[PDB]
């Protein structure tokens, strides 16, 4: 795998989104990985529905939080609609996936990266954008403006985001806090520190969709 990866340069990343006050990050992270793998497999970059996962993932909890793995399982089992078809509303509502016609895209499964293993995550990101979790509660992270973030942060992961690239000393993260946070909505988090958890627990729980 290469020394630099940046799925934005390969046209596999849609514009940065803002989840608002709703605890819907698990869905934004999952959707990022679906947008990426659909671009990788088909050549088309589309936006897919975070709102659909909020409403329809019966194993997540809407705006009270959820599981990127559960949302990716849902996209593999049923599918997902285009964002413009099922736009983000910032509130959980009833599942409307049936009333909106056929699903726009569908995947074939979901994998987990070996946890607490930096190289396994780098391999996965070299293949595609990956759903990852981290500790975002620390004000150092909340207030991040740019540069390669080294912390301070603990391993108390509470926030799902998406890894869309990496470099020698960092992993490139698409956050769901709008384009005004960090580096136009992105954060570069230092890697290679030898702490198995990753900076801010970045290696705790990483999933990606499978699409043949
Ligand atoms: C993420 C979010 O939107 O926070 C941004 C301010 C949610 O709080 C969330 O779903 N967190 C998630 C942690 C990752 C996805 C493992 C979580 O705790 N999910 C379990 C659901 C419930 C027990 C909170």
């Amino acid at each position: 795998i290469p020394e630099y990866v940046d799925w934005r340069q390969k046209g596999a990343v849609t514009p940065v989104k803002n989840q608002g006050s709703c605890g819907s990050c698990w869905a934004f992270s999952a959707v990022v990985t679906i947008e990426g793998i659909i671009k990788i497999r088909t050549g088309n970059l589309n936006e897919y529905s975070e709102q659909e996962l909020l409403d329809c993932d019966r194993r997540s909890y809407g705006c009270n939080g959820g599981y990127p793995w559960s949302a990716l399982q849902l996209v593999a089992q049923y599918g997902i609609h285009y964002r413009n078809t099922y736009p983000y509303e910032g509130v959980q509502r009833y599942c409307r996936s049936r009333e909106k016609g056929p699903y726009a895209a569908k995947t074939d499964g979901v994998r987990q990266v070996q946890p607490y293993n930096e190289g396994a995550l780098l391999y996965s990101i070299a293949n595609q954008p990956v759903s990852v979790v981290l500790e975002a509660a620390g004000k150092d992270f909340q207030l991040y403006r740019g540069g390669i973030f080294v912390g301070p942060c603990g391993n108390k992961v509470d926030h799902a985001v998406a890894a869309v690239g990496y470099g020698p000393n960092y992993i490139l993260i698409k956050n769901s806090w709008g384009t005004g946070w960090g580096e136009n909505g992105y954060i570069r988090i230092k890697r290679g520190t030898g702490n198995s958890y990753g900076v801010c627990g970045l290696y705790t729980s990483s999933f990606y969709p499978v699409k043949n």
